[PDB]
């Protein structure tokens, strides 16, 4: 079956002082993937890595409204 090579749950996904890539889905699905995983098959590359800042600032513009209509959510914010 699957497998990680690291058992750890520690938090290095979410480090600004990491650079980051911006990808998208068709569906305007868009994301924000670390240098320390690989694309995943779907997603295309719309921003290459860059600082964390530069990522969320492209990311924050590029809503442009997203095309399939959902009414399931996690939380409208979040906090840490």
């Amino acid at each position: 079956g699957p497998g990680s090579m690291k058992i750890m749950s520690d938090n290095p996904f979410d480090d600004e002082d990491g650079m980051f890539f911006v990808l998208i889905n068709d569906e305007e699905q868009h994301s924000l993937w670390p240098t320390f995983a690989d694309v995943p098959a779907g997603w295309r590359v719309v921003f290459g890595e860059a600082s964390r800042a530069s990522c969320v600032e492209y990311v924050d513009q590029h809503w442009t409204d997203i095309r399939p209509k959902s009414l399931r959510e996690k939380l409208a914010s979040g906090q840490g």
